[PDB]
């Protein structure tokens, strides 16, 4: 009955049937995106309407379409032809990846470049990468992928150990033509293998690790109802899944006494960009928008018990659409479980004689995705004390190149002749806030240092200041770790028992933001990533910080266009967009497979409750 | 046989006997500090000499002494009379705490101040706090504690809920005289109780938490030999315990192939300061040096199974000296166990068909201490991939005051009439480095942004720069989160297989440092806390960033005096001192007992290994 339930296989099948009967899903059509739409603001009517948004690609060259369908009514609500030179190309299709390697395999320029290097074409894998927007006027309005080559010595070989530097090709994947092959010179293909399951590389495996057994003899403390509704330790939420964004959290609320108090209306990772910092023309165009260009949800892994998720695990298995509109289940694609989290609160009081210790725990909701060489884990945490935390886990195999003779200012050496270009992994969290309801505001909180003098005779005082952001034009903020800068989202019309507005405090990790020159293509396409915090007024169609169509889209759309409306955000329905990321200078220890590195953020209650919300936790 | 073994009850008893027979431990003497000395540099002779350092207080007013004793020989090696007006007073004695309240209970000025407020003296608890150095010339050379009052309504009442503001007393604890009683005006004593085990405050306890069972059916993966030597997953170390510093880690090394490779020679939290930022004269003098003035090790808790430490726990029970030289065991004062730590490395490769997942774990070594209202957990972590991490956990009851009518810029309101002054908790980690041996250096690594132009035509390149710190005068560094600043400790005479110096990278949390005016007493006594990173040349007697005698010591000693020697630190035996802390603006949720907040730092391998050190971890 819940409007926020996961899409069903039956719904996707109805969507396929509605599109087909409407004439919109002929043999030359492909579904490049399909997803359920959230209910619009003011849905207390119970007049539910399950609608899906669909991007339809055409492999013959005809214009793609954006289509909105009502499953509940069985109708096409709207269908628009897209001018992709203007508004951007559709996301990359899984079936287009293999096209690149097949097309290059019969191109005379490509074969000529491989012959010069004595490489067997049957052993050359091509990584199909998004193209971006640069100086090539012939690419505008076409679907281009760019290809970089790696040698696979045998079927189970790790091709990433053998990059073919100095060589790159551009491919029009609709007309099936290789537009350019650029060969800047022969580099030795690095010879060492990177096969991390080869006994001659690992050595004898350890026999020293004794097992750790985590079990829940009475089952877990959370309940799942209606497929995706979670209740756990006073928290209430709905777990969504979208093929672009992945896990989306809806209706995050906390049961305080007998009031269910809203906190966050929708939480998601709405974009992630991976810009590379190597100025070689072979790679200087390389920027992955994993969310916007590739859709991270469609490459979610099936998570294995005892390996990927340890403990008493509850799985969700979301359903997505394939390119033809058939439903596809991602078996065990979301893990949910609770974890012990050490000490929650502890005091031994000399005067009262009372010794008191309570333990903390957290609820974990996670999925893992694989895009080529990269693997990313997305983790959402709910803590007993009201803290909400997001953590991204980055692993997989680093993207490689040749390491040039004479070194490099922009590439790390991993092995003889093998390099790893510098890069960043930058995320955008979109937090549609609802602190005790939808009337919210954001204040920026800085520590304030005070000068020794009258009123501060011993020079020990320090304070803080809070600045309300009142309009979108002043709501583009940067971090300042040195002044302990945080941001507070409050409800000015909801007060705690001390008559202070209730709030939550966002704590950032204060990592560097986008490093590229401000005049670069990537700085214009990934403008969100140049600033730590953006606050917009809620609008139905303002979903992604990069806009709806990121692939080969020139720039401007997304957050810079939204904030130019300069809307009132002081006690209004607002959306916080937080940029955070890792700057990766690869180390020898990252090779041949990288140990996990992490980045994230958290929100903690700030006078939201009238006292500690965990006084009723028992000793156990 | 190991020179780094824990002190035994037998050793402390021998120390007591040696002091007594030497005439240095008469009835008027008290031991204010006793601890084993580390072996000096170059101890390959096997000529072990177990020596103890002792601070001896005299309750009759005679000069205290510093004494060094050889247990192995049974001799007094040296004994020096201390001039405390010059070099500082001895640490506060546990027996001096109760003296403050007893003395004030018969002082006419104190009783007069309590009578004006209608407070029964039998119900008034006095927090005995360290005095620092301010404007009172009569305090120089005397042992002063300052007292702040709280009302306990009944024996099991939390006195912290009832501060008596506007009132403070100073007490000479050797002459047993109240030097000053300052009454600045009557504030209402806050009436609400803060009794977090009272059912009328907690409400009915939760019945929703199902148990989490963590067990190790084959026992733990680490071994303990010689009382305190740990071997675990290629790590090797010795766990020390000192009454001042607490847990100290010795000889941290990693088994790489068949080489035992040193990393850190000694790791400890060598000071921690808690400065308060309220300019009221009642509290503007308030600064706790928990390590230097109080000795955090002597107030270590006994940790309970299933509550404080969960899982398959191995305990150490360190022995310390009481004030008379009798040995005292801190039963179960150190917890040691291993914890699952999620995914270590994961990749699903399309081209090779190989799916690979390995899990991480960490070794945990921890203790908890209680100083008055405060409780602190100290946690050291060793990870499979070579990462070392420290985490401090802050909980307990916030220090309280009245909340003034008309508000405050320096105090938070927690409850009707109840305030919590702003403050910081700042730690100093002393890392005696030994990266592949003792020839080390420190480089500061900043991200470098590059301008679009020739050689960087697309404006995407970025780089990094490393600056070697060559002499102590240039080795006082500050954080720069915006430029991703880290510090690398390398060995320039030990290279990895790519012929790069091996190293470890220190990652700071980049929290604010000391906020007090630079001209303040606390900024001069806690100079270490004004800067994020200091590097000194190793010296036997340079143990603490604040010097040996912190209590009532005027300033200068410690790190500013050490670095004025301007010694060579470029490929030498060096010590890294890292400052890190929490700036605490108390929130309503911190009352009546505070949920844990955390701060720390970590060190990760940076080309220390020739590839990932965790390829030989099995799938399990
Ligand atoms: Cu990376
Ligand atoms: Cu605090
Ligand atoms: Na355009
Ligand atoms: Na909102
Ligand atoms: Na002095
Ligand atoms: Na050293």
């Amino acid at each position: 009955a819940s409007p926020f339930r996961l899409a069903s296989a039956g719904e996707i099948s109805e969507v396929q049937g509605i599109l087909r009967t409407a004439g919109l899903l002929g043999p030359e059509k492909r579904i490049a995106y399909l997803g359920v739409l959230d209910p619009a603001r003011g849905a207390g009517s119970e007049a539910e309407d399950r609608r899906f948004r669909v991007f339809i690609h055409d492999v013959s060259g005809a214009r793609p379409q954006e289509v909105t369908v009502s499953v509940t009514n069985g109708t096409v609500i709207s269908a628009v032809e897209l001018d992709t030179a203007a508004t951007g190309e559709l996301p990359v299709l899984e079936e287009e990846f293999e096209v690149v390697e097949q097309l290059l395999a019969t191109d005379e320029r490509w074969l000529k470049a491989l012959a010069a290097r004595n490489l067997d074409v049957s052993k050359v894998r091509v990584a199909p990468l998004s193209a971006g927007v640069f100086e090539y006027a012939e690419e505008r309005g076409r679907r281009i992928l760019r290809g970089l080559a790696f040698v696979q010595d045998f079927p189970e070989d790790s091709a990433w150990a053998h990059p073919v530097d100095g060589l790159v090709a551009y491919v029009d994947v609709v007309s099936k033509e290789v537009t350019r092959v650029i060969d800047t010179g022969v580099f030795p293909v690095p010879a060492e293998h990177g096969n991390y399951t080869d006994p001659e590389l690992t050595g004898p495996l350890r026999t020293t690790q004794k097992p750790i057994s985590i079990t829940q003899p009475e089952g877990p403390s959370f309940t799942v109802t209606g497929g995706n509704h979670i209740e756990w330790e006073k928290w209430s939420l709905d777990v969504g899944f979208d093929v672009r964004e992945g896990v989306v959290l809806h209706n995050i609320a906390f049961r305080d006494g007998d009031r269910l108090r809203p906190i966050i209306n929708r939480a998601s990772i709405a974009e992630m960009v991976v810009p590379y910092g190597d100025p070689s023309p072979i790679r200087s165009w390389q920027n992955y928008f994993d969310t916007g260009e590739y859709l991270v949800g469609q490459y979610a892994n099936s998570l294995e018990l005892g390996c990927d998720c340890l403990g008493d695990i509850t799985y969700l298995s979301p359903v997505i659409s394939d390119a033809f509109g058939n439903p596809r289940e991602i078996r065990n694609g979301i893990c949910m479980h609770e974890e012990d989290w050490g000490i929650l609160a502890k005091h031994s009081d000399l005067w009262s004689g009372i010794n008191y210790t309570r333990r903390n725990r957290r609820m974990v909701i996670s999925f893992f995705t694989t895009i080529g060489n990269y693997d990313y884990g997305f983790y959402w945490y709910l803590y007993l004390d009201g803290t909400i935390e997001f953590e991204a886990k980055a692993t997989g195999v680093v993207f490689t190149s040749a390491f040039p003779e004479g070194g490099s200012d922009n590439i790390s050496q991993l092995a003889p002749g093998l390099g790893a270009p510098f890069h960043q992994h930058i995320f955008s969290a979109r937090l549609d806030m609802a602190i005790d309801g939808f009337t919210n505001r954001v204040e920026e909180e800085d520590v304030v240092r005070q000068t020794m003098g009258p009123g501060n005779e011993r020079g020990n005082a320090f304070s803080r200041k809070r600045t309300v952001l009142t309009r979108e034009s002043e709501a583009v903020r940067e971090a300042d770790a040195r002044t302990g800068r945080t941001w507070i989202i409050s409800n000015p019309e909801s007060k705690n028992r001390l008559n202070e507005p209730v709030g939550y405090k966002l704590h950032a990790h204060n990592q560097p933001t986008l490093l590229a020159d401000p005049g670069s293509s990537i700085a214009r396409r990934a403008a969100f990533a140049t600033k730590d915090l953006w606050v917009t007024r809620y609008a139905d169609d303002e979903r992604y910080p990069t806009g709806d169509f990121v692939n080969q889209h020139s720039g401007g759309a997304g957050l810079p266009s939204y904030i130019a409306q300069d809307r009132d955000i002081d006690g209004q329905d607002i959306v916080v967009w937080h940029t955070f990321g890792l700057t990766h200078f690869p180390r020898v220890e990252d090779w041949p497979i990288m140990p996990v590195d992490t980045v994230g953020f958290k929100l903690r209650p700030e006078g939201f409750f009238d006292r500690s919300p965990v006084l009723d936790v028992p000793a156990n």
